[PDB]
């Protein structure tokens, strides 16, 4: 596709599949004739929230409004048109999701020097970070709300034919008094549009079993959330592979870690962890249960 096109082998510009009034960037503190990047000139860099092969996430203060944000910056200039398209897809997916109280809000995005910058609202800690700070299983009173909020997010995605494909503790973010937002939309696919195939794999700890056979559907996210909540509620490390990975995808809940679950929460997780995606409860069906209203 892009690989056989004459797009190979070739000044900040706004990135947006919903063109706003001009794609030239401006800000207090920014002069395009100075050599520093828009990101360097237009933000106070406060701390690094994360890093990896993808690049880095920074906590920043905007010079435009003085508010705090999270900016993700890719590691190196685009390898080529397919690499560029893959990274820009995160912006498109954020815009497909749009405004929802339980989804992370995208403020703006731009490219400069082959680097993609994604500016979102700054959220509270991820569930992974919150569990690390707690040092123990999270109380079920909290967990029920995290489950409900993230199911509301998934119901929103799934109603638009979108599959997140990488739901995990590290991209569900706390908020005000115990509300959660789902973020990290880099692997999200629009069913029927991706024609893929070329779909990347999420974290193997939370991967739905049917994805091994290439059966992609909204049900995959319900399974991933099931194991996300299992991990959070039981302080249980999940296997990347091996026999334990298989057991969790055969309807098995290890007694060593899960005996402390209430029957109510266990029963909901059993619905979400159904190995057969055709029998697995939907986000909307789970939200209709009295326990989750
Ligand atoms: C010292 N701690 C004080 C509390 N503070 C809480 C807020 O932490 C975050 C962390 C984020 O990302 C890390 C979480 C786990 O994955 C690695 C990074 C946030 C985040 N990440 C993010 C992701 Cl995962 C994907 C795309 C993005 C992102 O920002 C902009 O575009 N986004 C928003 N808020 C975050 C708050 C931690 C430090």
């Amino acid at each position: 596709d892009l690989g056989t096109e004459n797009l190979y082998f070739q000044q900040p510009r706004r990135v947006s599949f919903r063109g706003e009034a001009s794609e030239t960037l401006q800000s207090p503190g920014y002069d395009p004739s100075r050599p520093e990047s828009f990101f360097q000139q237009s933000f106070q860099r406060l701390s690094r929230l994360g890093h990896g092969s993808y690049g880095e996430v920074f906590k920043v203060r905007s010079k435009e409004d003085g508010r705090l944000y999270a900016v993700k910056r890719s590691m190196s200039p685009f390898r080529g048109p397919k690499d560029r398209a893959r990274k820009l897809a995160e912006v498109g997916s954020h815009e497909k999701v749009g405004q929802h109280p339980c989804c992370v809000r995208l403020e703006q995005a731009w490219e400069e020097g082959g680097i993609l910058y994604l500016q979102t609202e700054l959220c509270g800690p991820s569930l992974q970070q919150h569990c690390e700070a707690w040092g123990a299983s999270l109380p079920e009173a909290q967990v029920w709300g995290y489950l409900r909020d993230t199911l509301l997010a998934l119901a929103h995605l799934h109603s638009q034919g979108l599959v997140h494909l990488d739901v995990k503790p590290a991209n569900i973010f706390l908020g005000p008094r115990g509300r959660c937002k789902l973020g990290d939309f880099g692997l999200l696919v629009e069913l029927g549009t991706a024609g893929a195939g070329e779909v990347q794999e999420g974290d193997p700890r939370y991967m739905a079993p049917e994805l091994l056979q290439g059966s992609y559907g909204t049900a995959a996210d319900v399974f991933s959330l099931g194991l996300t909540i299992l991990e959070v509620a039981c302080n249980m490390e999940l296997p990347h592979g091996g026999e334990g990975w298989q057991q969790l995808r055969q309807g098995y809940l290890p007694p060593e870690f899960t005996a402390g679950l209430s029957s109510e929460l266990r029963s909901v997780l059993v619905m979400m962890l159904e190995p057969d995606p055709k029998l697995r409860a939907t986000a909307e069906a789970l939200l209709a249960l009295p326990v989750l209203r």
